[PDB]
């Protein structure tokens, strides 16, 4: 112990696997192939009745930017209210202005509907113009946590900025590295930032059980309709053994 | 009269679809994966912004339609919540390993959907025996099937959809879907005899963001583009439908 | 009979497979991922030494538009000279203006260098603003063939315009349907367009033979699959053709 | 050599840009979206009349693995011969066995034909079972350069392994890091590996000059529309990478 591991998840099997392999917290995502959108209340319900670890709930009404229209803001608020109702232990979101600044006013009204639950500000943070200022606005606003790959393609690549962010934060806010953390990665990202909480994916692909396949059909939008991505217990295990070995 | 259906992702799209003349919207999350079950908040707001029937997708992930116990229990919970929150219909599909429709599960799920009409979705295009499949959906009581004739699109699958509509004899509404555009609608309608049809009618638009950072990928081809149900596109698809009479 | 089947090909294995399946002509089109780029001269040579059927060579310096700069044009001319030299029976290219008109002057300039080989104007044609006018321009310039999917997502999809182009051509230019044709739609394509030459890619995926695999690495999908022109696919397309 | 920079390039404009930005060497590529395919011989000719820096040439008959059949290698042999004939200043291929070993016999054949030109073993090396042992056999075969990501998804990710490889190579072979190097990760990579030569891309993406556009058409793959965009190696990106290199030591 000493470190906390978060795993984004999309199914009851993945949630259970993640808890099984030593995750301390799960983020419930839909649309993870798009960075995560707000899950259905039905997965929340079954996950909550399947796992004891906290279940944080993603509030993103679509992929793309985090410049939300009034109608998207309305959808976000309803989803906050319902996520509470059905047992979320936390909430995750992010909102920017067109200039790459966090949107204070919108963050204010979304936070007000989230309280008492902890709220982490997500990778929208990586799309910000001035991150050091962004971090400042986040804490005056009272976000417990920020998920960041240091405004770069991944946590390892963004390490130097993660490091600086942790220093600026001084424990007032949990700066969480996220984006591309693997077995091969974790130690360097931990030892190089001073972070105590981290977010990882730890999925592996598994072929479908279908015996009859029809290669002609593409349902999605433009690799196979017969593979599944599932949070892998063994991967989650080795991430935890790495975390406990650096202490 | 024809009736046109449109999958939709957001309130904006739902609204656009309605004003462009759509007769029914399906609420989908995860369009890029063929449709996943949407949050309950889109439902609620959409249900307040629109007077047209709103069908809800019940699909706990992309990929196959061979669901585990924990997945079917997620589907069951979502069906109840969707009724609770105002759905006017449900959409879903389930197959066995052999590529047959899974009667037992369809029955289970059907039982929880009642009284709402259900449409068996594109799972159907992944069947080994469509004529038999259609028969068992028929005996199970699904009102609708969405299908591209087991091919990569409605135009490509047109001969089989035509045969299906012949086999159905109006007992079930065979709805062509899959890449239906303003350019192929007339052919798809004239060549199938279909009365209802499913399209997407989206156009991709640019983000309002002035500050951009090309280095991060949330994941995809871009983080600064949006696809929205286009009113113009829905409108002309509707115009094409009122020229085929 | 009276149908010629053309197949894009990447490798000698695909070339052989094509011919062995009944193809009448092959196009050598590196970079199939991107609609075809101009192949290495070394694949021409080995293919030319492995196959009896005519081998047409693709002249495309890159993916994307067909708005070629001078340096790109310079590269296209050099590659046209080299393809001739290494035994191409035909050349394939296409060039457009900013307003989606075919580029007359550049087409004449590349044509003059291609002679006497037949030339086919390719899918660039699908990106034109007025295809009926473009067609008239292509025959005025002497392209023997045009590859086209009716300016739409695929040949089935663009079929009604392909039909109108063939009626306009009056057999003065071969209008070759191409986008996405397979065994499930061949018949329809031919019967609904009246085309006599058609273009396809009858490829199938194979698993790599690598026993040891490193999933973390990428290259510039899967790092462990192969697409290969399929003999049995090509044969069936030939059978569908012979029986119409 | 003293931070030597190599850029792999699609076209002449990009080759010219790379030279102008301070690139020391260029690898000529076709099919960059697939990790590098053997380029037409016509690019080489024109590139060779537009640039003074050495121009190395990819010999790779397709994407995917480096498990080449007989006809594939007979194409590689012909392209090596053809590339020498047209001015290649170097060669770079690389092959493997099913087991993840470098294929010694095949490498000897291809090597025999490339001589006297320098050859680099490319990122087939990252797909190898045991990279230390692989480094030895490349050393035994006489490759002057290896392009490598330390067997991971990028040079940064594989930095620790590239460090150990440079440590064991002892200057006998040039260990050149490559995956995803940029102007925001060059310094870490040089500083944490001790490498003297490095490979990057330095591209930016431009909108096509096409004014009339047809969105309904896709040329290649599967609906992976683009479609008027173009990737060109960027003079100023290469220049900044070079300034960073010169700044280190």
């Amino acid at each position: 112990n000493g470190f906390l591991m978060e795993v984004c998840v999309d199914s009851v099997e993945s949630a259970v696997n993640a808890e099984r392999g030593g995750a301390d917290r799960i983020e419930l995502c839909s649309g993870l192939s798009e960075g995560g959108t707000t899950p259905s209340m039905g997965v929340l319900q079954v996950v909550k009745q399947s796992v004891q670890i906290p279940v944080f709930v993603m509030i993103r009404p679509r992929g793309g930017d985090f410049l939300y229209s009034d109608r998207e803001i309305e959808v976000m608020k309803a989803d906050i209210r319902l996520a509470k109702l059905y047992g979320a232990d936390g909430l995750v979101f992010g909102a920017l202005t067109e200039d790459g600044h966090i949107d204070k006013e919108l963050c204010m009204s979304l936070m007000a509907i989230c309280r008492p639950l902890p709220v982490t500000f997500h990778r929208a943070f990586d799309m910000v113009h001035d991150p050091m200022a962004a971090l400042e606005t986040l804490l005056t606003l009272g976000f417990e946590r920020v998920l960041t790959s240091g405004c770069d393609s991944s946590a390892l690549e963004g390490l130097p900025l993660i490091k600086r962010l942790i220093e600026q934060a001084k424990g007032r806010i949990v700066v969480m590295p996220g984006g591309g953390i693997t077995d091969r990665n974790l130690q360097r990202i931990l030892e190089g930032s001073g972070a105590t909480e981290f977010h990882c994916s730890a999925r592996s692909t598994r072929d479908s059980g279908m015996k009859f396949r029809n290669s002609s059909v593409a349902m999605g939008a433009s690799c196979s309709e017969y593979s599944l991505k599932v949070t892998d217990v063994t991967k989650v295990r080795t991430l935890n053994a790495i975390a406990k070995n650096i202490l």
